[PDB]
């Protein structure tokens, strides 16, 4: 199995996506990743609620009437970090080719 | 952020031992190079992870052979969980990618 602090990156990496698609209310959420993980991926409410708060508190989120929408905050966290994923990409990538040669 | 990069740095360190055995010095000289002198590392930050690496049984170390060095090497649960965390990670992308697809539909 795949180690838990790495399980949670995954989920929260999904959740976020999941708002970046548009606002979206727990139930929603859960369906929505439940149908593209083809029933694979089950997410309980009380690990959303405690990762949602998580979110809020940082200012990656926020709520209102109960649906969540990602802030220009999050949106902007996730194209660092995306960017950052990148860098980290070639740095492997790299790491490779120089193995060969 | 912290955590991404400290995560981010154990992703690049677990690859190079998965390219092959290597020692400290030299995996903060291939770490430059490959990152163009973007990411470099201190002595001290690899020992601090790879003393939980290998406490969780995910490296070891050994002494190869002028001169000694102490080189560290990926062991067979350190391969695996590469294994299932690059699976699980990919999925992951399916997912997303499903996620815009049925958006529309
Ligand atoms: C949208 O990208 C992200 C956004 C936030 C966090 C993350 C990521 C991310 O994509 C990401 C990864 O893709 C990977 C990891 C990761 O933790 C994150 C994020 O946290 C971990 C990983 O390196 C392993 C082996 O554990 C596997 C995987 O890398 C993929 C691609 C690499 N080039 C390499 O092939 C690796 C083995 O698999």
């Amino acid at each position: 199995e795949i180690p838990k602090e790495m399980l949670r990156a995954q989920t929260n990496v999904i959740l976020l996506n999941v708002l970046k698609q548009g606002d979206n209310y727990v139930y929603g959420i859960i369906k929505q990743v439940k149908e593209a993980s083809n029933g694979e991926m089950e997410l309980n409410e009380a690990t959303l609620y405690t990762i949602f708060k998580r979110l809020e508190k940082d200012g990656i989120i926020s709520s209102y009437w109960k649906y969540y929408r990602l802030t220009e905050i999050g949106h902007e966290n996730m194209r660092l970090a995306f960017e950052s994923w990148s860098r980290v990409d070639k740095i492997i990538e790299n790491l490779e080719a120089n193995k060969k040669s």
